């Protein structure tokens, strides 16, 4: 079975089970009637299954690429959700194991069916009590050899769901590279740059999805809902796609402050299998040679974010991309416009400290010891989140913050508030994660290195 | 009062007190006479003391700079030992504080006397059990506003006494570059290539002092007695100092194996603050697609070596130092001819693990989570210690080793057995280590960064 | 199936699977013929397994035995190998199940292939790239009801391999009383008195396998080679064997320093089922009425090692063994001349620190209160890695340490230089250790009681 003939039969098979599945859901609403077990024991409401196999005998097997490799001979599988969505994806990688490896590619129902409510396309349902109970107990509902990909069917719909809700955008405009901020004057910066990107006849971008939903391109009245204030109240993560025809734009979300919420927004914008996600914000200088304004490049973290200590121990080493960082550093150095080592004038590179206590000056002395100890040079609340997600996820990641206060020098200046030399630098600031980005795409595969692949790394990136 | 004066009082001083404490020793063992308590607290054994004071008033202070800095106003001393070897040292940072910041330097009689060991220049003298008890009972004995510098007088006694006795070695020949080595094999070819480099009339090699006492010069009969065997009986850690000029050659260490050496070492090298210290050694390849042969460029640890978890908890972050990592890896694609991106097919970099069970791998199972975990791409026994003491130190370091071997593909070698393919690479991996130096040495002062500063980072580099 | 019968079946099949491996291996070398899977799943390379059978029901079964005895009825197996080399140990143990519980022996092809690098006898195999690979993938590889033994055939041939490499000595020179010291004057000391001892026609001594190759026999030219100072430089844990007819001589061990170090060597040392090894080194005082030269037996130790940690748990107490003490006692009251109470002048009992941090000193004010809690006497580096290892690998185990120096009280010598009183003392302390071995060998069975019996304890000793 080849890669185009695979995506054809799992775009099949899906269609059939979800079409089947809301045609016994009517028939049920409508006039009560069940499904027939056997029917569904035949795979009438299951996910396809996608399997690939390695003979293990390859001539000159690559072993340089980061991903879409063999580690062993055996069979690889996974149950596959969204084919459409996920068709640009899934054929680039299938196409990969099957020609550099000569695998057999093979589609075939698997045993897990489609919880209902992913389903459901239009507005959820409105049932009595009975009328759901009798939904949950007499249809698929969500419970609590070798891996083909990093998630399955039933978790990627899981988190498609919810990135639609906290986005309060389409999955299927999200871009590959990411931007994560946490100060709202960010978006504005970037929804101005972005119509005036699609205005100009020469940048890629051609259109910009809203938090909300307005939908913006070249011809659009009065390009001005494009922030439209209300969805900071529907959307905790609101998202802005600058979108191009081939899919290689920017995708921007404002996570907020707080590690829970950098947490939340990985594990699912993971599912759409980013190329790269980068933490833009603003963060304290706890170095008196420290302006506001300035720049940090996070070298290494100090996790005192607590909401990921059980998945990964904080003894684990989360390490610096070096690819990410290269770009970030010379980003800085074009968008600065100071080349050479007069960016360390405006940029310090070191630790940074993520805390999931906003009030910890309350407690300096406490943190101090460990501030020193790992020579800290800043503090956030999400850097090292989204790093140890990228890093758990197979995600490159990086982190450049800007100096917005000293906490420790006097100066505390809570965003929002009166702080010409911060303010003034958000533009700039932008603007080096822009152009970090536009390196790293570039930079096409090169972007993407072994260094986050764990010994049962799955084939597919 | 100036630099080049401060030295000359610090000389003074120091030579007085070790002469008076010589004398007074001798006094006591041939009369059994007794130094007068009066002399003594006037500064009669006492080391010289060292003081540079800031106003706090500069119009434009180095921020950039990586040392020679002054974070706030005020005095900073500290006790000083063996003026003449440091004077180099202590003269280019004196000079930095008096230039740039227009310190005021002062020399004077401290308040603590040097413990006798440290002055009795001969090896020694036999001692009966009386004599020695009256020794340590009326003279200076070990007993266990801001600094100045990283270590202070005894310290820095205590540990040159010790770099000779572990060394074999002069504290006067160690250079600022140093290559640590885990493989007695290494010395053997870099002492071959050093020879050859100092008969080049072209190599600023012009000498090589070596663990034992052996010094080789361009005119020396028989430059064979430079491995003189008896040095692995006598010393724990033989060095093998390649001098230079002006004193910016190569030191090697052959640390041998165990985290407990790492430690140790490092501990004492530290107080000749070096400029950087690499790990050129042999290493377990934990990918399938590693052969052996080939290099690992470290760019973060999981640290199992337990040595140095009571000072350094396992939670705080050991960085890789940017400069060091690119010198490395510049150094891997020249040495190893086919540059570019084909030294991925080479080199990997990515976390490494150390430990102190050599066996580890009878408990596999125990580990593999956390190898894992951490996406370990090679196993050793010193890396991460002496990452980690260079991290706490203040003297870049990094990890360059060779896959001498595949643990986990039924490939374990041990150095000594008969393995083709390592001990073809151990000449261009040494080269490699020394082409990074090089590249390193021509960096100047970019080599240092602020990554290491603490907050309370001492003035002294 | 009896005793000498089994060890007869053993050997047989033992030898048949070696030299069909070797042949195999040859073939595929020499034209590149792979072996058929067929006669491989019927044993081919497959170690003889050797099974003891209880019903479970024996008149008078001995219950006071430290070894050699049943907990339960049933089945115990094992993987055996060098039958040749075990054959005393092997025909000992069956022998006593056999009559004493009148058990059923039984041996036959186990389900576990000889890795293809144990039976490569001269010297490791040098093939090129492909022919390595093609060895590791086609032949048995090293792969990371009851227990009859404490060790199966892999873990014991892993550690062969290993105790030669280490310490450049033939595994079948290995004497069941062994001695580990940290100073190499030790082994010089041990070398003189062990020549002695051949040239004496009433010393049981009739030999002498030294690290490095030389066989000293009563008629041996010029017994200088003894201690070949190669030695150090190929070995890091170099062995002396004081060989005897009956082979119930005295072994040798420097494993140098280290906690790293002695859990290695023990963790190999163990397959050869010793009878007893003790700790023999130097120590600090920490006490001040302890003098340089005097003695400390263990009684119990602080484990500052972490070398263990992780399969003994520090809170996991290792005893004294009360048979090993009274022998160390009695061996310091004999060879210092001190008989009775006077002993204590020269001889302090109490807990010793071990540590893997060798400049521990550095660290005084932190160490201090657990020192002072456990009431220390002595530290040292390797001390409680060795019992503990005894503890854990059934092995009576003891320390009877010399005093080299007093940390704590002005004189932080370091060993490897000039400490009058310290060499002065090295000649007695060995003569305690070999003492002590002396009465513990004419102990006979006394030797070894229950004190390290687990619930499981296996039948062999």
């Amino acid at each position: 079975l080849t890669p185009a003939q695979a995506l054809d039969k799992l775009d099949a098979l899906y269609e059939q089970s979800v079409v089947a599945l809301r045609n016994a859901i009517g028939n049920y609403i409508t006039s009560g009637e069940l499904p027939d077990e056997n029917a569904r024991k035949q795979g009438l409401f299951v996910y396809p299954s996608l399997t690939v196999t390695w003979d293990g005998s390859t001539t000159n097997p690559p072993k340089t690429r980061a991903f879409g490799r063999f580690t062993h001979a055996g069979s690889y599988t996974t149950t596959i959700t969204r084919p459409t969505l996920f068709r640009s994806y899934l054929n680039e990688q299938l196409t990969l194991l099957y020609q550099d490896y000569g695998a057999h590619i093979s589609v075939q129902p698997s045993q897990h069916e489609i919880p209902y409510p992913y389903v459901i396309d239009g507005s959820e349902l409105t049932l009595d009590r009975s009328m759901s109970a009798g939904l949950t107990r007499y249809f698929p509902t969500t419970e609590l050899f070798s891996p083909l990909s990093h998630f399955d069917a039933r978790r990627v719909d899981f988190s498609l769901a919810r990135l639609r809700h906290y986005t309060g955008t389409p999955v299927e405009h999200f871009q590959p590279f990411v931007l994560f901020t946490n100060y709202t004057r960010y978006v504005d910066e970037f929804v101005r740059w972005g119509c005036s990107q699609i205005l100009d006849p020469d940048s890629p971008y051609i259109a910009l999805s809203c938090a909300g939903g307005n939908w913006i391109t070249a011809e659009t009245e009065a390009p001005e809902e494009a922030i439209s204030d209300l969805a900071w109240k529907k959307h905790q993560m609101p998202a802005w796609h600058l979108i191009t025809a081939d899919g290689q734009g920017i995708t921007l979300v404002n996570i907020g402050v707080g590690p829970s919420n950098a947490k939340t927004i990985c594990d699912h914008l993971a599912v759409l299998r980013p190329d790269v996600w980068l933490m833009i914000g603003h963060c304290g200088g706890l170095r008196e040679s420290q302006a506001i304004g300035d720049y940090v490049l996070a070298h290494a973290y100090l996790r005192d974010d607590h909401v990921l200590d059980a998945v990964l121990p904080p003894d684990i080493p989360i390490p610096s991309i070096a690819e990410v960082q290269r770009a970030l550093y010379d980003a800085t150095k074009l968008v600065s416009g100071r080349p050479g080592e007069e960016v360390k004038q405006r940029l310090r590179t070191g630790t940074v400290v993520t805390t999931d206590d906003r009030n910890w000056e309350l407690r300096y002395s406490a943190s101090a010891l460990r501030f020193n100890l790992s020579r800290a040079v800043a503090i956030d609340m999400e850097s090292a989140t989204i790093a140890a997600q990228g890093y758990r996820f197979r995600v490159p990641y990086g982190t450049l913050l800007c100096v917005s206060d000293k906490p420790l020098h006097g100066e505390i200046k809570l965003p929002g508030q009166a702080n010409r030399f911060y303010e003034g630098a958000i533009s700039e600031h932008l603007q080096i994660g822009i152009r970090a980005i536009d390196l790293l795409r570039a930079e096409g595969d090169r972007l993407h290195s072994r260094k986050l692949r764990t010994f049962n790394e799955p084939p597919f990136r």
